[PDB]
């Protein structure tokens, strides 16, 4: 009842929202200063950073402290269909975002601040982000269902983590092997997931796949999740790197097959990734359609390597150096990530001769795992649907 008191804080479990109109909701966020009120606290600003929203040309506004309390509060508006992740940035600095600002001023600003990002401690839905700070989930009421995520179930057989020591790549990484449905299942499709460490540890997919397979949305299957190791490895290995996929095919999969047998049918073999991983996943089906006949690409980085020039994959597809023949593809991108959107549309245009084998999807979200988690499940559902 009295704002900022223990009992008041008790009633707070993350942001609260209410409809403004048909299109928008108003949303309020609270952060509690561990250090107490103005007198006792060194905190000068708290920034709310919302993925795909905070980035998109006016001056950022801080949370404001309610005078005399440990409460910081900030209100904004969000689209009814929107879902995405956010973080708080409590900082002792007062120099960032003072000017009334250039697009590059903004980016620089957030670059300086993002190292101090934290998840909302009162939001139960928080995870270690992909960018070395924790984040929290926010979903507006009309955001679409994400298959399986609302009714996770304990895995029947927990995933096995092995170390894959690659002779070709001269490195070691974690691989997680997870099998679903009935043990005796024969000719189980294989799905390979890039950024495996994220989907194995940060936002574990196990209980969601379990849930969907139990209700026969997904066939019994073998999932192989590959650790990207770190940012540098990832940026070398994922974007169009033949040696990565030759190692995967010649060393990793034959190991996985003796531990967890799966089908050698390309037409049910899935390769799934996001950004560099989506690009990688397509690159794999274009060059080894005998092994990978199904591609799940979400927010694929089709601009690669050019951070106003076509990406190399698109160029090689234009030139007929590679064909998308013998492929089923889920191709997904968010509207709140405009440059990714454009690259994906350019690819889609190019894939015209193979247009009807493509599940083309747009989304009200950004470059954000909270959005991807749904499209990942739905994409696996679409690709495997002919097995039903
Ligand atoms: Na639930």
């Amino acid at each position: 009842l009295k704002v900022g008191s223990e009992s008041w804080w008790q009633s707070k479990h993350g942001p609260e929202w209410q409809r403004l109109n048909d299109e928008m909701f108003e949303v309020t966020f609270w952060w509690r200063d561990p250090q107490g009120s103005e007198e006792y606290s060194t905190i000068k600003r708290v920034w709310v950073y919302i993925t795909g929203v905070t980035d998109h040309n006016s001056q950022p506004q801080s949370m404001q402290r309610i005078a005399g309390t440990d409460v910081w509060q900030w209100t904004t508006q969000l689209n009814a269909n929107w879902r995405g992740s956010y973080c708080f940035i409590p900082t002792e600095r007062d120099d960032i975002f003072s000017a009334p600002p250039d697009r590059l001023e903004l980016r620089e600003g957030w670059r300086k601040l993002l190292p101090q990002a934290i998840a909302d401690p009162l939001n139960p839905q928080s995870w270690k982000g992909g960018l070395g700070h924790a984040v929290s989930a926010l979903e507006m009421p009309q955001a679409p269902l994400q298959p399986g995520w609302d009714c996770p179930q304990a895995p029947e057989i927990p995933a096995k983590e092995i170390i894959w020591k690659s002779e070709r790549l001269k490195n070691s990484r974690r691989v997680w092997i997870f099998t679903t449905g009935d043990v005796t299942a024969e000719e189980r499709p294989l799905a390979v997931l890039l950024d495996g460490e994220f989907w194995a540890q940060s936002m574990p997919v196990w209980p969601v796949l379990t849930s969907l397979t139990h209700r026969q949305q997904l066939p019994p299957a073998v999932y192989v999740l590959i650790d990207a190791i770190d940012t540098t490895h990832r940026a070398h290995e994922l974007p169009c790197n033949a040696d990565f996929w030759l190692a995967v095919q010649q060393e990793l999969l034959p190991l996985v097959k003796v531990i967890a047998p799966f089908s050698d049918r390309a037409d049910r073999t899935v390769v799934a990734g996001q950004s560099f991983g989506g690009l990688s996943a397509l690159y794999a089906g274009l060059h080894w359609p005998e092994r990978f006949g199904c591609v799940l690409s979400q927010s694929g980085s089709y601009w690669w390597p050019h951070r106003q020039q076509e990406g190399v994959l698109l160029e090689k597809l234009k030139a007929g150096e590679v064909s998308a023949e013998g492929l089923r593809i889920v191709l997904e991108a968010g509207i709140r990530e405009p440059m990714i959107m454009r690259a994906n549309q350019a690819l889609y245009a190019q894939l015209h001769p193979i247009k009807e084998s493509i599940f083309w999807r747009q989304v009200d979200g950004g470059h954000d795992a909270l959005c991807w988690r749904g499209g990942l499940m739905q994409g696996l559902i679409d690709l495997w649907q002919p097995l039903f």
